[PDB]
């Protein structure tokens, strides 16, 4: 009888502590032995959320659809970042150059080309650490909503089309 | 007595295998039935980490604060990526155009406009796949730390302010 | 005997419901008490996946190696986003300016400088909300695969090197 009591009491501790470790509102019922399903929220890419009733479902959703504030809408192959300290974001993005970024579907990286002058000298940012790629040859992206950059010898700001327009008027 | 022995032995296997499945240093104590709490590390956006004692707490932290190397500091609405193979990063970012990126708080996407010439011809990157947006109309971002781009007919590198400065001196 | 029956039946419910909550194909065996290990897939940064046999291992892999479509290949310090609604991506990236982005290894942010004219006026995007940084002083990135931007007074598109080349020929 003492053994039966011990097992019952300890099994309740097992149920309770399992539910506690799961979180997501899981609870243990000593009358039935059931742990009620956890509810884990994940963030879809379309402005909605999903309720997951297992840990595995939540992990799969994190990979399939992203996390809050970081979403790629795709079923294409994973991005690949093999460069040292490199970042690859989006389906089929490949950052194989060191200290670089590939961002956007199909974006690739090739080595940075240092530019100090052109045939005009004294360029700022003449010694790049790597590239920041927004696409690939033949699959370029138009970079939009760029604020006017400083136009000075020291400036490493990007310039926008309105600035090139003004200088050619 | 054999039944009591069987239950005890099997319940220890249940406790052990639950702790193993949880990981995070969770352990089972057959004397009490308790699974000790796991410790799961998540990465905050301020250079610190958090210790989570449930799976649900860790999942919530991943969404609220990001993962190592990918942080958005916000409580505003999720980004939304509805374009095919599109990427949306940051609070209120919306990438609804296909093969595009919206990155930054409030960034939006509109269709790319192909540009082969302007009133000057022979532009490289005249057939964009989509846009890479760093903001929205009236909420543009200054793009900074841009290395000097190649200045040649083939170049799809961005140019910086020092380069526009040099050509107008 | 009824108590032994009750415990056995309830413990099976505990095992089953634990396996259900774990997901990842975990199953309970009433003959042994064992929950078979879950298998949780995470995405490495080199085009491969990993099979994790605990929740903690999966969480650690998500942080160490990223999620599908979002990978930074590094063991350097976390990115830091302390600016309001700011985004920091990549090892050692720091977005401390509000409404800004730092993306790329070692990228930093400093305050946007509004530019409406230069010594040329009527620039579009003269009131930036913040910065979009692809690097840091002395560690700039060459921005690549930029489609030709609109060249007009209204344009906030980035311009590429071929466009600057054409205007100086």
């Amino acid at each position: 009888s003492t053994s039966i009591s011990s097992i019952t009491t300890n099994t309740t501790n097992l149920g309770n502590s399992t539910a506690a470790a799961l979180g997501g509102g899981a609870t243990y019922d000593p009358a039935t032995g059931a742990i009620s399903a956890p509810s884990y929220t994940t963030y879809n890419a379309n402005g909605t959320t999903a309720t997951n009733t297992s840990v595995g479902a939540a992990i799969d959703n994190i990979n399939a659809n992203g996390i809050k504030y970081f979403h790629a809408n795709s079923t294409d192959p994973d991005s690949v970042a093999t460069g040292t300290n490199s970042v690859a974001i989006g389906p089929n993005a490949v950052a194989n150059v060191d200290y670089s970024v590939a961002i956007g579907s199909g974006a690739t990286t090739s080595a940075a080309v240092p530019v100090a002058s052109a045939s005009f000298g004294g360029f700022a940012g003449s010694a790049p650490i790597g590239v920041f790629s927004v696409g690939a040859p033949g699959a370029e992206r138009q970079i939009t909503n760029v604020a006017a950059g400083r136009i000075s010898a020291a400036s490493t700001d990007a310039v926008n089309g309105s600035q090139l327009y003004a200088t050619n008027s």
